[PDB]
């Protein structure tokens, strides 16, 4: 499994006792948000397999300006290759279809992997974007998963691109937030695992649980636009352990959290044949996001205590 390593609160262990408890408690891969330069230094011989992305900020530049992506890459990946076990470079988060940087994106993917395949890491360090799951229209059964048409207008060319170089889409997934949706609907135990037998029934595909479904739908989209053979990964996917509804709870983000890990290795119904790569969103409690639930994805408070026991 992977964790995300967000870095958001003004009290939290430097990075090299991050990676030393990664490390310790097994974990085999990381999400970072940002080239964070402690943090990359850190990682040096940790044998961690990396997910990094781009900022916000540099998606532009490294579009449209020639030297940027190979300057960025340098700086960024060379630099401290091989020591650091990079994975992916991942191009923008959330960004598509809504945001004025979406235009930028396959460009700047473009510009990243031609960098990469000069100095021969364009297969271990796959280049993809993160996207929201705002990017389906029809997701009820998951068989009729298809992407807007706003979105495929963006993705139908990106996925082109991750076809022709063997890459997957990132998809930040979390069941959480469609059952706070829907209440009455979306039932509890559907979302964190705990269903009894099959929820949704979709022709050949039994659907037991949310995770599955929500990944499920964006496979089902991505064969209607050139990418049947695109894998998806996990990029986030948790649940607040407080500062919501009553289940936002630290038994509930355990169970879920818990159950995640134990789940993935089987694949999807769709995808079975293969374990779902997956970043649990979070390591740490970060107390400098939103007031609520987004101080509280945390898998261990700032003094490195468990929220609540997880087996990695």
């Amino acid at each position: 499994i992977g964790v995300c390593y967000g870095m958001l609160g003004n009290n939290l262990p430097p990075p090299s006792e991050v990676v030393s408890l990664y490390k310790s408690n097994n974990i085999a891969r990381m999400r970072l948000y940002d080239p964070n330069q402690a943090a990359l230094q850190a990682l040096r011989n940790s044998n961690i397999q990396v997910l990094l992305d781009v900022p916000r900020s540099d998606v532009q530049s490294l579009a449209s300006n020639p030297s940027a992506a190979g300057d960025w890459i340098r700086r960024n990946v060379v630099a401290y290759w091989p020591s650091v076990s990079f994975r992916y470079i991942a191009v923008g988060n959330e960004l598509i279809p809504g945001s004025d940087l979406a235009q930028y994106i396959l460009p700047a993917m473009r510009n990243i992997y031609n960098a990469l395949s000069s100095a021969g890491l364009q297969n271990q360090i796959k280049v993809s974007t993160a996207v929201d799951t705002g990017v389906l229209g029809t997701s009820y059964p998951p068989s009729a998963g298809a992407f807007s048409s706003a979105a495929q207008a963006y993705l139908s060319p990106i996925v082109q691109f991750l076809a022709s170089n063997g890459a997957p889409l990132l998809v930040n997934v979390y069941p959480y937030f469609s059952y706070t949706g829907n209440p009455g609907q979306i039932s509890l135990p559907y979302a964190l695992f705990t269903a009894s037998g099959v929820v949704v029934q979709d022709g050949r595909f039994s659907y037991q649980n949310l995770f599955d479904a929500i990944v499920d739908a964006v496979f089902a989209a991505l064969e209607r636009v050139g990418g049947a053979n695109v894998a998806v990964v996990v990029s986030e996917s948790g649940w607040p352990s407080a500062g919501g509804g009553a289940e936002a709870s630290t038994s509930n983000a355990q169970t879920y959290n818990q159950n995640l890990i134990r789940h993935v290795g089987g694949g999807t119904p769709r995808r079975p044949g293969k374990e779902i790569e997956a970043y649990i969103f979070e390591m740490f409690n970060e107390n400098q996001k939103a007031g609520g639930i987004e101080q509280n994805f945390g898998l261990f408070y700032p003094n490195k205590q468990p929220v609540y026991q997880i087996s990695f």
